[PDB]
């Protein structure tokens, strides 16, 4: 019976795809969570002690110069400190940029989509918290990551070469994907006539002229956002390699 042994195929794959998304969702929530910790004791460690000589010394360690791209402190009053050097774009206020802003509005540590940032006019990511003594909140220290970076980390597994692993928000918002065209895209602007859905379990789309399988697995400890990690698998490619 060939729908018997179709289902009998789709649900070992089904199976598979579960513990492969389970578990690259595992990574990047341990991966970013580092990071985020990491700014998290940055931000702290200011509290008691954000004298300019401190602030510059504590910001050019090398645990966050080799982690991140740039760690920056934002001030109440718009003071900016950040290393390595850049140089400065006119009229810059940190505390009007996504990362400053999503900070406050989230009361502690969180991560940005991906933003334009204002000095190299590219997209960047950047996991941020406010700095806290007494109450008040003296600003929010910053710590940027490249969406390449991410992407290397959510695709540390080849999954057998049946397809490739990309982050998507509940809304629908591709941010990092292997395919540099498709990011800041929608699921429903890469597939306008069957879109799939991240709530369903499994989804079957149309890509390139050929049918894929998409899942979505919650990506959990990721304070005040809501993201996925995707799986795309090329689908008569998984049902000939499981016969
Ligand atoms: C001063 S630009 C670099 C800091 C941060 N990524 C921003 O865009 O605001």
């Amino acid at each position: 019976n060939d729908y018997l042994q179709r289902n009998a195929i789709r649900e070992d794959l089904e199976s598979y795809l579960r513990e492969m998304g389970d578990v690259t969702s595992s990574n990047i929530q341990n991966w970013l969570g580092g990071r985020l910790l990491l700014v998290e004791q940055t931000a702290q460690t200011l509290a008691r002690d954000h004298s300019p000589e401190t602030v510059s010394a504590l910001l050019e360690q090398p645990a966050l110069t080799s982690t991140f791209s740039f760690t920056y402190l934002g001030q109440q009053d718009g003071v900016f400190t950040m290393r390595p050097d850049s140089p400065m774009p006119a009229g810059y206020d940190p505390r009007s940029r996504p990362w400053y802003k999503d900070a406050v509005a989230a009361g502690g540590l969180t991560l940005t989509e991906p933003y334009v940032d204002a000095a190299t006019q590219e997209l960047i990511i950047t996991a941020a918290t406010p700095v806290k003594a007494a109450g008040n909140t003296l600003g929010v220290v910053g710590g940027d990551l490249s969406l390449k970076t991410l992407v290397q980390i959510i695709n540390s597994l080849d999954f057998s070469g049946m397809g490739y692993a990309f982050l998507v928000s509940g809304d629908g918002k591709i941010l990092v994907h292997p395919d540099k065209e498709q990011v800041m895209k929608t699921l429903s602007e890469v597939y306008p006539q069957n879109t799939p859905k991240i709530a369903t379990g499994f989804s079957e789309a149309e890509l390139h002229g050929h049918t894929r399988i998409l899942a979505f697995t919650p990506i959990k400890g990721l304070p005040s956002v809501t993201w996925y990690l995707a799986l795309s698998i090329d689908k008569d490619k998984a049902y000939a390699m499981l016969s």
